[PDB]
């Protein structure tokens, strides 16, 4: 299926390559400077809405800083750069958490495919595929311990506070 | 279909975002960063599509006649919560009989490695013998998508190949020369 392949590709092509190096980047950041929490918090909106700016989705999510970049030679790209961003999570005007956060970009592929006729992908099948992307990613991570411990999957449907969604996960350690 | 979705994702999640900005980066390199005496880096991103799904990280290892020249100026864009997400791309010189025959921006289409890994892992439910058919479908779907994205189609060239002694530099040069 479309979503099964996308979850495998997001793991093989991205998570497998950044998650074993994330802990050291967060520690380096924290040693230089409350501490940024460990783990990459991966946003998984089941509606497949992937905005580029997080403060726009929720003003209680405020950009703090970029984590020091990771570079690696990848598929002929010398020093391919992996950038990740750190956000503060506010609750009633107070800082309640600080974490590395981003959306799983393959969910945007499902959104685009449901818009373009040539993709042969209907909007009516998009939610089932979004759920299958999340489930497959959870299944893969259950067999990759170092990656599983370095990320947290944040799946949600809006009928909303995105910061409260992230904080609930951050608060379960 | 695994490869159909991967081609759509490689276009939507990568090529659509870098190809409209590539021409300016190559021009900037040629005007201000290229060695004054060398020939101009060719336009277009040359995308390697090995149908065996073998994606090495170092190109000079695949063929010594492919030599790393320089990294293009990086492109940055806010992407999915990543502020100033960085897109880096590499320039290579292609040698023929010890002399420089071409210079271009070159990389492998990384989703072909996903097909390779899926064909290896039991949990991927992707049989070993399905690799080639999926690789061909990935290439065909990507060609189909690009045929409807004019700026992108003119900013890249798809280099699909099967190995039987093979020369990857000759494969790239044949495309560069057309
Ligand atoms: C190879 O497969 C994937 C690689 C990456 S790298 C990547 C990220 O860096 C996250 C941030 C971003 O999407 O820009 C996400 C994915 C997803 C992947 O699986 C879905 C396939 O569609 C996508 C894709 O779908 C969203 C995104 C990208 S970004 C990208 C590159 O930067 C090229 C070099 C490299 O692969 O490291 C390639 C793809 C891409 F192929």
């Amino acid at each position: 299926s479309v979503a099964h392949g996308l979850a495998w590709s997001y793991y093989i092509g991205y998570l497998r390559l950044i998650l074993p190096e994330l802990q050291a980047r967060i520690r380096t950041y924290n040693q230089h400077y409350g501490a940024v929490s460990q783990r990459l918090y991966i946003l998984l909106p089941l509606d497949c809405g992937v905005p580029d700016n997080l403060s726009m989705a929720d003003p209680n999510i405020r950009f703090l800083d970029k984590l020091p970049q990771q570079t690696a030679d990848r598929a002929g790209i010398k020093d391919r750069v992996y950038s990740n961003s750190i956000y503060e999570l506010l609750e009633n005007g107070q800082r309640a958490g600080t974490c590395v956060l981003e959306y799983a970009t393959p969910l945007q592929t499902l959104f685009a495919m449901s818009q373009y006729s040539q993709a042969g992908f209907s909007r009516e099948d998009r939610l089932e595929q979004a759920k299958l992307f999340c489930q497959t990613l959870e299944d893969i991570l259950a067999d990759a311990p170092e990656s599983q411990n370095n990320c947290r999957l944040i799946a949600y449907q809006e009928p909303f506070s995105l910061s409260q969604e992230v904080l609930r996960h951050l608060r379960q350690e």
